[PDB]
């Protein structure tokens, strides 16, 4: 097997990380087997998906789970994307690289619904960006 492996992780696997795996998908071409998880799973958000789908992609194939063993020392790289109001930072295998890119939940952005609704297509095209220059640059 010479395919990459790539995990993302959140507090939940239920925006950011479900997010990150949709735009990893498309720029990374498949040649990396794309994952997410978190510390909880209780399915993905409904904005999420509209966030993804206001792109052109789908998440809603990839319904969430927790972390598990089978890429959790097996992805080639992992990603913790917490930088929101818990913050908790999944834990991780010592001997696998990480990456950490903080932002803010947008379940987690508070003001209102429409407020949430925007800093979920915000956070998802943040995240798209940073994607893409993962693929093309390797940031």
């Amino acid at each position: 097997m010479e395919n990459k492996i790539i995990y993302f992780l959140c507090t939940g696997n239920s925006c950011r990380s479900q997010m990150a795996e949709g735009w990893a998908k498309q720029y990374l071409g498949d040649e990396w087997k794309v994952y997410s998880a978190g510390i909880e799973a209780h399915g993905l958000n409904p904005n999420a998906v509209k966030a993804m789908k206001e792109v052109g992609i789908d998440i809603s194939n990839q319904t969430s789970d927790i972390i598990d063993s089978d890429i959790l020392n097996n992805a080639d790289l992992v990603v913790t994307l917490c930088g929101d109001a818990a913050d908790k930072c999944p834990m991780t295998p010592p001997h696998v690289k990480r990456e950490h890119w903080g932002f803010d939940d947008p379940a987690r952005a508070q003001g209102t619904e429409e407020e949430k609704w925007a800093f979920f297509q915000r956070v998802r095209d943040e995240i798209g960006n940073r994607l893409k220059e993962f693929a093309e640059t390797g940031k």
